[PDB]
């Protein structure tokens, strides 16, 4: 498993469940181009997104749709959504965890590399 | 001033000076239009990006090209840049200071959001 | 204004307004002396604390107290407070500035130091 | 294992190997009293700290050695230390993750209760 996207709420201090992630690489022109996607489970991670062979280098777009996310809890949102934007495999392959800790007016993200 | 933007550097513990913001509107097919663009200051700060007529309603992209900053300052960062899209203005005018905190594998952003 | 305190809110998108912050700094003998305290403006910032001639070398640490704070807005949260603890003006007088962002149950913080 | 540490470093996109975790607990008075401790894993992770019995209602503080971690990489870092202080089973016993990201001048800590 090449890319894991793990999820956390900084408001109620528990994983983000059932978040929809979507994963785009960069094409040949500019566009972006759907890649991968999930949604995360009772522990706020998202795993099988891909397998090694399909993860190569590019750029890639991880996008988490945190405003339905907090407009299903209730809670007002200030982001359409949290976008993680990196080159990976700039060095041959990898072990990624994107990690996005949310809060309705701020998220924080860290890439753990491996 | 009604869209500022204000970042950190927690390696250094400093601004992040000379750092290129570019600011993108989401246009009726779909697709995001330039809106503004500048450089922060030596307080990290950028101001003047808008004015508030030309600031309507509408889902803005603030990208902060933290990768320039990174390899301007010698080091690999993960990160394209760093990414904030939300709706602005859409019950009355207010004003958005967007700020950031860089590090070479990880970033934060905060919006403060006055009326 | 050589040691400054700002604090934002990360549930609202505001400055977090009206919360206590203590600066303690370590004694001789390993413990914590008071320092200086005071209240966040309407603006999330605490200036005058200290002064350049009170603010001498040694381990201080800031106390904020995110507790009250959210009680005071009716919610429950994590942690008793957010504390940085850091060694301050030991190779010559620094300015510092010392940011946290709020949630429930997280918090930030970063320093800025200038010359 | 109702208390876990997990130490993610945000310059290097990397667990926080080998750092050193004490946590106390408030005592009668108000002193600090030591009460676990541990170096973090391989995966940043510090596991075994207590057990359920041992657990109990109170205030904790959890002091994170993040300037030798630093230090021993041979990076200039700010803080003494990042000190977590909490209280736990405000309402009977939980699991708690208390997950800090550091960098040298900044660090943002998060509880996961479960
Ligand atoms: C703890 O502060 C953060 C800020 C942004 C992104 C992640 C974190 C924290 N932890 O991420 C690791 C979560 C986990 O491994 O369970
Ligand atoms: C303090 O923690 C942060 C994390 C991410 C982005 C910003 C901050 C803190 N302050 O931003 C305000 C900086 C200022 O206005 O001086």
């Amino acid at each position: 498993c090449p890319l894991m996207v793990k999820v956390l709420d900084a408001v109620r201090g528990s994983p983000a469940i059932n978040v929809a992630v979507h994963v785009f690489r960069k094409a040949a022109d500019d566009t972006w181009e759907p890649f991968a996607s999930g949604k995360t489970s009772e522990s706020g991670e998202l795993h099988g997104l891909t397998t090694e062979e399909e993860f190569v280098e590019g750029i890639y777009k991880v996008e988490i749709d945190t405003k339905s996310y907090w407009k299903a809890l209730g809670i007002s949102p200030f982001h359409e959504h949290a976008e993680v934007v990196f080159t990976a495999n700039d060095s041959g392959p990898r072990r990624y965890t994107i990690a996005a800790l949310l809060s309705p007016y701020s998220y924080s993200t860290t890439a753990v590399v491996t």
